[PDB]
C-alpha cells in the first residue's frame, strides 16, 4: 500500500489499455487519446466541472440511465469539432461487437462513447487542423494493439499535443498507486488549463508535495529553485506569452480545460464512480490554480474494471478509492508537466517546465 | 389569446427556422431535423429525461456555463451513430460565422451544437444506414433557405423519417399558441415513444384533450371511434408487430425516445429555459403513457429569441409560458401521430393512426 503500480499509470489497472493518435507539422498540433476498458467493459460516471465544456454522451453516464458500463472514452484536441474523433471510436467499437445489445443477434449494438474536448485551436498554426474521425478511430486501434500493463506514452502525445497550461506547454500525464486492500487507483490527465500548475512566488510545482517518493527523480529538476532560476523563469515564460498573442490572430487561446480519466480494479457502483469522479476534481485543485473557471471545460471520467470487491466497512473502503482518486490525479497532472517538451510554431511558443527550471 | 399561431408550428415564433433532410428507399429510412435560431443566435437549455439518451454538448447548456446562446439544435435518427449528423451542423455554422467567439477574428467561432438521437436502426432493411455529417449539413442548409414563419413540414420527414409511436408509424409533429401578452410558445416533436399515444381501451389520442378547436379537423378522423374500429385497428396493429418482430433480426426495437425542441418569444434566462424544458416533459406525459422508461431516450431543448419581454408578477407571466410549454408538446405529439403515413419495408411494417382509425 501507498506505492505506485508497476509502470506508475492508468494501465496499472488490469486491463485497461491507453491510445494515443496525433498529428504534428504541416500546420498541425493536435491529437487524440482514447482509454479502452478490457472486454466486458466498465462501470463509468461523469463529473463535468468546467464552466466551458465541450462533451459527448455524458447523460448517458447518469445513474438513473439504462447502460450500465461502456468500453471507451475519448479525450481530444479541436475544441467542439474534435468531437468528431468520437464517432470513429464508435464505428470500431461496433465493428468488433461492442456496445449495448440491441437484439437477439450479437452484432447490433449501439456503443456509447463519452467524450470531453480541449482547445487548441491554431496550436499548429492552421485553424481548421482538428481531429476527425479517422484520426479517433486510430487512436482506439492503438490502444487495442498494446498489451496489458503497457507503460503509458506521457507528453505531447494524443490529446496533449496541443495542450498548453498556464502558458507553459502541458501534455498527457499518468500515476497510479496501490491500496492497502491490493487495488489499483489511477489516473490519466491532459493537462490544458488557464491557470498555473506552478506556484508563481517559488516556481515549485503545487502538486509535487502530493507525490510519492523519489516518483519525479527521473526528470531531474533540482530539489531547491534558486531564485534567479524562478526570475528567469518568470520573464522566458511572459515573452513567450507576449510572443504568442502576437503570432496569433485573435491572440492567446480563449478556452482552457483539463480531462482526465480515473480508473480502479475496485468494484463501484455507477453512483459509487461518480462520487469517485468529483473526488477526483479535488485533486486537480491541487495541483492547478485557478481551476473550473468559466473558461475551463475540466471533465473527469471514472472507471471501475470491477474485478476486486471493496471489501462504516464498505464506507471506510470506498472512502481510501476516494482519497486515492484525488491524490493520483494530482499526480497525473505533475507528471504532465514534467513530461511535457516546449514547442515552437507559427501557432505558439509554449516552453516546458524543465526548459525553465532544469 | 389561446389561439395557434399563423401556422400552428415551431416558425411562428419568429426568426425561427426548421430543416429536414432524409433518406428512404434502398435500404434507408432515416434523417435529421435541424432547429435553426435567427442570427444572433437563441438562449437554450436541456431537459433529458428518458433513461437512454443519445446526446451530445448538453453539460454546455447548463445555466451556470459560459456560452449564453446558441444557434441549432440537432435531432436525428440512428441512434447514437447518428450523432455524427451534428458535426455537419457545426462545420456549416463555422463556416457562417457563428458560434462563440474565440479572437478578436470574427472568423473564429466554436459552435455549441447539442444534439439528441432516437433509435430507428434498420427499418428501412439497412441495419448501418445511419445519418451522417453530409445529411446533418443538408438539414441546416435546408433550414436556412426557408423565410421567416415558414409553414413546417410534418410526417415522415427529418428525424421523424424512422420514427414508430407504440407500434404505429410516428414522425415530426408541431403545434403553436398564441399568449394573451402576444408571445408565441411552439413546440416540434420527433415522437419515436415505447408507449402509446392511443388509449387502449377507446382508441382515442390521449393527447386529443389538450387540443385548440378545429386544429385536427384537417386530418380527417371520426369524432367518435367506435367500438369494432377499435377492435379491427388492435388486432391490425398487433399483427403488423408480429410482422415487425419476424422481419427484424433482433426484433422489434429495444430503445425509443421523444426528442423535442419548445420555443417561445418571450425572453427567458437560461434557468428559465431550463425550467421550461422540464415542464415541457409534463405534456409529453399527457399525449403518450408510459414515458421516461429506461428504453426512452426522451429530450427536450428549449429555446428562447429574447424579443419580447416577459412583462408575483414575473412569477405568473413565467407560468404562463411553462404551462403553454407543456400543452404545446402534447399539441405537437397529436400532430406527428396524425400526420404520418404507414410504411412497409423489410426492417418494419408500422400503420399510420389514420389508416387504422380514419
Amino acid at each position: 500500500g501507498g506505492v505506485p503500480g508497476p509502470h506508475n499509470g492508468l494501465t496499472d489497472v488490469p486491463g485497461v489499455r491507453v491510445g494515443h493518435a496525433g498529428r504534428t507539422g504541416d500546420g498541425w498540433l493536435t491529437g487524440v487519446t482514447v482509454v479502452l476498458a478490457p472486454p466486458g467493459g466498465a462501470v463509468a460516471a461523469v463529473d463535468v466541472r468546467g464552466g466551458g465544456p465541450g462533451t459527448r454522451e455524458t447523460d448517458a453516464l447518469d445513474p438513473r440511465n439504462l447502460v450500465q458500463t461502456i468500453d471507451a472514452v475519448v479525450l481530444t484536441g479541436g475544441s467542439a469539432f474534435g468531437l468528431d474523433a468520437a464517432g470513429g471510436v464508435a464505428a470500431w467499437l461496433e465493428e468488433q461487437g461492442r456496445g449495448f445489445p440491441v437484439g437477439a443477434d450479437p452484432s447490433q449494438v449501439v456503443p456509447v462513447v463519452p467524450a470531453a474536448a480541449l482547445f487548441d485551436l491554431g496550436r499548429g498554426g492552421t485553424w481548421r487542423a482538428r481531429p476527425d474521425a479517422a484520426l479517433g478511430r486510430a487512436a482506439v486501434e492503438a490502444a487495442a494493439a498494446r498489451p496489458e500493463g503497457d507503460p503509458v506514452e506521457q507528453g505531447g502525445v494524443g490529446a496533449g499535443t496541443g495542450a498548453v497550461v498556464g502558458g507553459l506547454k502541458g501534455g498527457i500525464g499518468t500515476a497510479s498507486v496501490v491500496l492497502d486492500s491490493g487495488a489499483t487507483v489511477a489516473a490519466l490527465a491532459a493537462v490544458n488549463a488557464a491557470g498555473s500548475a506552478v506556484d508563481p512566488a517559488t516556481g515549485v510545482l503545487y502538486g509535487a508535495r502530493t507525490g510519492l517518493p523519489g516518483e519525479f527523480a527521473g526528470y531531474g529538476v533540482p530539489d531547491a529553485i534558486g531564485a534567479d532560476t524562478h526570475a528567469r523563469a518568470r520573464a522566458r515564460l511572459a515573452e513567450a506569452a507576449e510572443e504568442t498573442a502576437r503570432r496569433r490572430a485573435g491572440g492567446a487561446a480563449t478556452l482552457n480545460a483539463t480531462l482526465a480519466v480515473v480508473a480502479t480494479d475496485a468494484t463501484l457502483t455507477r453512483a459509487q464512480a461518480q462520487k469517485l469522479a468529483g473526488t477526483a476534481h479535488d485533486g486537480l485543485a491541487r495541483a492547478v490554480r485557478p481551476v473550473h473557471l468559466l473558461s475551463d471545460g475540466d471533465t473527469v471520467f471514472a472507471l471501475s474494471t470491477g474485478r476486486r470487491p471493496l471489501l462504516h466497512l464498505e464506507a471506510g473502503a470506498l472512502n481510501e478509492v476516494l482519497a486515492a482518486g484525488a491524490d493520483v490525479l494530482t499526480r497525473a497532472v505533475v507528471h504532465a508537466v514534467l513530461a511535457a517538451t516546449g514547442v515552437d510554431t507559427p501557432g505558439g511558443v509554449h516552453p516546458s517546465y524543465r526548459e525553465l527550471y532544469a
